[PDB]
């Protein structure tokens, strides 16, 4: 893709670049600055910061850069100068593409979307919104909006999200028929364990996607409805260390939703989803249970 | 302490009121956000990132409150909406400073030390004009407001005229970057175990060259830039680059929040510059996986400033 990033900038003569990487692509950052700062007159600025997403634009280099360039993910949002640098993957999906009903819905990351259209030959993708026909996230089952699916990636996380926002079943072909029983007894583990818990902190980060700040004010209006407190703790980054200074019975986290599930057993009081602190309140019911969404 | 936050409160009619405190305070966090609560109409925010100092402002939370309370610092900067709680220690600094009389080999004495003390600096010094010496209290500016205050990054009080200085704390990092920012003997006087030392720099300059030598055959560096209230130092890192191009050399420009060797790991780059918290490349040093470098290391690793011609990065 790198062509179309330097056609991008002499085309608009860029002068300042920002750079941001997921994780897994830092390790390219100094060679793209290179290539970029040697066959432009371009200046480069990477972000150093840790990026988990198109959910996490780095906004304060967007603002001080006259393009920034984000890559790994598909858009989000609307950012004037932000590009999204896809990155897809190449390899085959019909190997991996149990079934029983005769409608199949197909779903996968950004990584294979590109791959849906013909795994489908081998039946309807969802549609989605602000990206793509079947893509889903970890807090976005949109595209699962629409018998029976087959989910196309690597994880469980995703074939379960859409398991239990669906009610359907799910196959995970990575390139496993998904039981979301064994991840509902484990949050039914933690909304137990968070019960007798007094004092909550509310979390709620300023990531550029991340944010929901209206939903922690209610969920504090809601605790204190039931004769319990919460109070809104905000934050860039969420994670255990952070969590265990301030010294509250449990926490909510409103920020991405898969800090919730995926980091549970390593935060040292309970965190819970917002939906789940509403059970554990009192103001939803067990059975009402659904995945956190953004 | 918690008498002025309400008052303040009041005073100000505030309904949304922000808390940040650095990491040893956090612990109380919960605690002065249900007593505001509870005593006012308002409602409490309270910033969970790290938070080093008065550098280290969590501005996007102030620009979403009536008033940010920010505690344990001296204040810095100048933003509309923040008061400062400053921690101010009790502990009776004169039998420290009567042990640091031990050690002086001169009669005109400069006294600094760190926030906590600042307000009995003015007992201590005339303690020691009592006991035949002169002695003065260096003014600080915009940084380090107080008079005979330093910081990591600030040695401006230190910048007087007197032949050896007393230091009022504890930690030896502040009377090492006074001894090498002055070329001045410092008596490292701490309150709390009533000892005095002389602070020697030999072993911390040794180390400082170690990683000068590590970073001496550096192709590629990452020079980093925090966007911290007032750690950001852009221009600066500008002009660096444009010095390692001049020098046959490449460095990056990095721009993040937290510096931590996580972060670093991460980038491919042969050494690193810091131009963000002095501190981070003291005392984290050992911790990074790549060499760390304070600008002027920099300059003398490319071949700007003579090996010896060794000074303290401060933020001004
Ligand atoms: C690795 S990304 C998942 C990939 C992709 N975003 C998706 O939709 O599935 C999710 C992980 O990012 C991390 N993460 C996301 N937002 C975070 C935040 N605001 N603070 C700390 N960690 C976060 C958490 O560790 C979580 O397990
Ligand atoms: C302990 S606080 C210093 C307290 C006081 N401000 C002073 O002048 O000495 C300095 C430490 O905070 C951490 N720190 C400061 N700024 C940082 C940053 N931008 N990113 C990561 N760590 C930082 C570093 O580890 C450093 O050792
Ligand atoms: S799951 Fe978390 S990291 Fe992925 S897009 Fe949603 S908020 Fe961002
Ligand atoms: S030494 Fe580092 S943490 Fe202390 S005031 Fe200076 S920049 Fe902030």
């Amino acid at each position: 893709d790198l062509e179309r990033i330097l056609k991008t900038i002499k085309d608009k003569n860029c002068k300042k670049v920002g750079l941001q990487f997921p994780e897994g692509l830092k390790r390219q950052a100094i060679n793209i600055a290179r290539e970029i700062e040697e066959k432009t007159r371009a200046n480069v600025i990477i972000s150093g910061n840790p990026c988990f997403g198109a959910c996490d634009i780095d906004t304060i280099l967007a603002g001080s850069v006259d393009i920034l360039f984000h890559f790994g993910h598909a858009g989000m949002g609307e950012y004037e100068n932000v590009v999204f640098i896809e990155a897809r993957s190449n390899i085959d999906i019909i190997p991996a593409v149990l079934l029983k009903a005769n409608r199949i819905g197909l779903i996968t990351t950004v990584q294979h979307v590109h791959k849906l259209e013909e795994a489908c030959k081998v039946c309807v993708i969802g549609k989605g919104d602000p990206i793509y026909p079947g893509q889903v996230l970890g807090c976005n089952f949109t595209a699962a909006r629409v018998e029976e699916f087959i989910y196309i990636g690597s994880g469980i996380f995703h074939p379960l999200g859409v398991a239990i926002a669906t009610k359907k079943r799910v196959i995970a072909a990575d390139p496993v028929e998904v039981s979301p029983e064994r991840f509902l007894r484990k949050r039914g583990g933690y909304i137990a364990k968070a019960t007798g818990a007094k004092i909550f902190g509310i979390i709620v980060s300023t990531k550029s996607g991340q944010y929901r700040m209206k939903l922690a004010q209610k969920l504090k209006e809601i605790a204190d409805k039931h004769g319990k407190i919460g109070y809104i703790i905000l934050m860039d980054l969420v994670t255990p260390e952070q969590l265990l200074a301030f010294k509250a019975d449990a926490y909510v986290n409103t920020a991405c939703p898969r800090i919730t599930i995926d980091d549970a057993e390593r935060f040292h009081a309970p965190v819970l989803t917002p939906q789940e602190f509403e059970i554990v309140l009192g103001e939803r019911r067990w059975e009402n249970m659904e995945m956190d969404e953004m």
